[PDB]
DNA sequence: GCGATCAGCG
DNA sequence: ACGCTGATCGCA
């Protein structure tokens, strides 16, 4: 029902200077995954290309390599690293719908062309699990039937452009997708395509170590609980605790008692347990997601693993990261951060280099209120997470651990994003009248803040949305309802999603900046991650000196604000040591 | 499959 | 009853 070429060869008249195509990649993790089949839609028709052939036609090759032949695709990252693990390069992406439908209302979920086409009442495309099934009965349908799926992705491709582009541009968002998310685009599948090298060899000791210890916690929960019993079991956790034991029941879920980090540290005056078991679980997470997830996804022949950006998901602009996780490896406990010694450089004589914004959110924070008392705080460069914890723990600088800092930033970003007297009271353990007087202190030294606050709820209930510094957009309809909580997750959105979201503007248009930099001073160190406000790279030990001066001032002066962006870093031999 | 939990980011 | 995530596991 639609008419296109089923091509045995390449012509000319496929290789024209502006096309849609689609390159077809079924499996959800893209790495190393089969291309199934092509389609390109121009001028001059419409055709389906198997990949055996055209992937072999060098004339189909350099047409995909050549800049100036401009192509339009759904999902251009998925496409090119796939392509580059065929050893085929694609340059010339003009335009990406993933990305446009992603900006023009991020709560859509897009993750095909037909869901993206039904935002214009374009339906002559079928959703791709319609085509490919689900789960188990998941397969590539008969080359008719894909050849006619892939054609009408392409023609859609070709027919959305231009009206998602003059919505974009109404929305003063057409320079974000084209001067910001699809030069991005090329630099995360630069960074998922190099990978992360692995020290498996290390990770695997650690991980016997790790159940050696593990057993033995559990033998003294067994011993504590005077009994044996399956510790992940909530059922029989609970059981032990609050009816065995005897433990007050301080917080209940949906499905019976609580048993969350949180609680269990209030238990740990009554009982020895308590902490056993959330030593259990931390020893437990490390072995499953950690050591074993981890060697599940490593590349056995070059030991890299090789994450994906999802950069169309967030609904605040941040990329996720997935398959591995590569965002939320430990830290913060000695054990834990241990792990990150099995991070190591991909090449000989070869380091990791970290740098990371320093209180990002705060400083974006008072840029955007103009809160006087914040902006003059970060023009003397200070550190507003110790000077909390000075405050709540009344201690001295000298005196302020990690630890108290960590919770005074979850204090400061709290009070920032709306949280309650009774929020706070349980994250300090303190009364919940104190907890009020010190939001009301706060309040009255940063009144450029609650100004903001009030505004921007404000603002979003008139226009409906919430925008970024770099017009970013969040569409919240709650802000109205005539429910109360449900109105309140929205006015708590209102406040966070401006700050967090142009927080993730900036690093994205430093990651920009600092490749188009390192490719001018023609360094070999490249980007391997971003951890939100952090850049990951690895470059040869001959480069570390010029990167310490390069990357901060990158970083730095990616945009401007009323207050200056301040950026530590550090670098070794793995990613422990880049801290 | 989902909710609770916990790892990271602010 | 601060916000944004992803992986694992048991299933009240
Ligand atoms: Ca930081």
């Amino acid at each position: 029902k639609m008419a296109f070429t089923l091509a045995d060869r390449v012509t000319e008249e496929m290789l024209a200077d502006k096309a849609a195509l689609v390159v077809e990649v079924v499996e959800e993790n893209y790495h190393d995954a089969p291309i199934v089949g092509i389609a390109v839609v121009n001028e001059h028709g419409r055709f389906f290309l198997r990949p055996e052939t055209a992937l072999a036609d060098p004339q189909f090759v350099a047409w995909l390599g050549d800049e100036t032949k401009k192509k339009s695709m759904f999902d251009s990252k998925r496409a090119a690293v796939a392509l580059k693990w065929k050893g085929i390069e694609l340059c010339g992406v003009s335009f990406d719908l993933l990305l446009a439908a992603y900006l023009l209302d991020p709560a859509q979920g897009v993750d095909d062309v037909a869901a993206a086409a039904k935002m214009k009442q374009y339906e002559a495309v079928r959703p791709d699990e319609a085509v490919y099934g689900k789960g188990a009965k998941r397969a590539v349908p008969d080359e008719p039937v894909l050849a006619e799926h892939l054609v009408r992705k392409a023609a859609a491709i070709w027919e959305l452009e231009r009206p998602f582009l003059d919505e974009l541009r109404r929305n003063e968002q057409d320079r974000l997708l084209v001067e910001l998310e699809q030069p991005l685009s090329s630099i995360l599948a630069e960074m998922e395509f190099a990978g992360v090298k692995v020290d498996t060899k290390r990770l695997e000791q650690m991980g016997k170590e790790l159940a050696e210890q593990l057993g033995t916690v559990e033998q003294r929960i067994y011993e504590l609980a005077g009994q044996e019993f399956n510790i992940n079991s909530p059922k029989q956790l609970g059981v032990i605790l609050f009816e065995k034991l005897q433990l007050p029941v301080l917080k209940k879920t949906k499905t019976g008692y609580s048993t969350s980090a949180d609680v269990l540290e209030k238990l740990a005056p009554y009982h020895e347990i308590v902490e056993n078991i959330l030593h259990y679980r931390q020893l437990g997470k490390l072995q499953s997601t950690y050591i074993e997830g981890l060697l599940k996804v490593v590349r056995p022949a070059t030991k890299k693993v090789h994450t994906i950006f999802n950069q169309a998901l967030t609904q605040t602009g941040r990329l996720s990261s997935t398959e591995p996780n590569l965002q939320n490896i430990p830290i913060r406990l000695e054990e834990g951060r241990k792990i990150r010694q099995a991070f190591v450089p991909s090449e000989s004589d070869w380091l990791i280099f970290a740098a990371d914004y320093s209180q990002i959110e705060l400083r974006v924070l008072a840029h955007i209120a103009e809160d006087d008392n914040l902006m003059e705080a970060f023009r003397r460069d200070l550190d507003i997470h110790t000077k909390t914890a000075m405050d709540i723990f009344q201690v001295s600088e000298d005196e302020v651990t990690p630890n108290m800092r960590r919770q005074a930033k979850a204090v400061n970003f709290g009070i920032v994003y709306g949280i309650s007297d009774y929020g706070l009271a349980q994250n300090l353990n303190i009364s919940r009248k104190e907890a009020a007087e010190f939001i009301e202190r706060y309040f009255e030294s940063f009144p450029g803040v609650k100004r903001y606050m009030e505004n921007i709820v404000q603002e979003a209930k008139q226009k409906g949305y919430v925008t970024t510094l770099l017009h970013r957009r969040r569409y919240l309809p709650d802000i109205t309802s005539r429910n109360f909580n449900v109105r309140s997750f929205a006015e708590r959105m209102a406040m966070n999603t401006p700050i967090q979201g142009s927080a993730a503007d900036i690093i994205k248009k430093a990651m920009i900046d600092l490749n188009a930099r390192l490719k001018e001073e023609r360094l070999q160190a490249h980007l391997l991650l971003q951890v939100h406000d952090e850049l990951i790279l690895e470059a040869p030990k001959e480069e570390m000196e010029r990167l310490c001066r390069l990357v901060p001032e990158v970083m730095e002066q990616a945009v401007t604000l009323r207050v200056p962006l301040k950026v530590d870093y550090h670098y070794g031999s793995t990613w422990y040591d880049a801290k």
